[PDB]
RNA sequence: UUUUAUUUU
């Protein structure tokens, strides 16, 4: 069984001790990382914690996601197999109808491949959406199918192009 | 242009 998670949306001042510490809870850890930038060396937010046993990773996911760190809502979800294949496949998007919700949006892209998170940004001023998304794939390859079919093109139902292109 | 930050040799 798996035994490694990918923990994302940490405090940006949280270290990889307090995520070892925390995630030590549930049961044995046999390591936890936290990503920080190559270049100047701050967090980038996300980290790796892999416990000795699956009963537990499977434990962590179920208690600890969605804990509440800070103004943080932590995400605990199981890690893919780190490979060059999954990295740089996130998209932004925009023009899109405000009436589409975040399930909406997975719908018109999970065509393209599986879909790994997604969010459709909201004025808080309104309440309603900008008709903007992040949507990331699980590869690079089925993002850039997505561009080239919608990327410059109207929904069904809508007057307005939308742009698709690698989110930055 | 996200809860700025989803693959750590």
């Amino acid at each position: 069984g798996r035994t490694n998670l990918i923990v994302n949306y940490l405090p940006q001042n949280m270290t990889q001790d307090e995520l070892r510490s925390l995630f030590s809870s549930i049961g044995e850890v046999e390591s936890a990382k936290l990503i920080r930038d190559k270049v100047a060396g701050h967090s980038l937010g996300y980290g790796f914690v892999n416990y000795v046993t699956a009963k537990d990773a499977e434990r962590a996911i179920n208690t600890l996601n969605g804990l509440r760190l800070q103004s943080k809502t932590i995400k605990v979800s199981y890690a893919r197999p780190s490979s060059e294949v999954i990295k740089d496949a996130n998209l932004y998007i925009s023009g899109l109808p405000r009436t589409m919700t975040q399930k909406d949006v997975e719908d018109m892209f999970s065509r393209f491949g599986r879909i790994i998170n997604s969010r459709v940004l909201v004025d808080q001023t309104t309440g309603l959406s900008r008709g903007v998304a992040f949507i990331r794939f699980d590869k690079r390859s089925e993002a850039e199918e997505a561009i080239t079919s919608f990327n410059g093109h109207k929904p069904p139902g809508s007057s307005e192009p939308i742009t698709v292109k690698f989110a930055a």
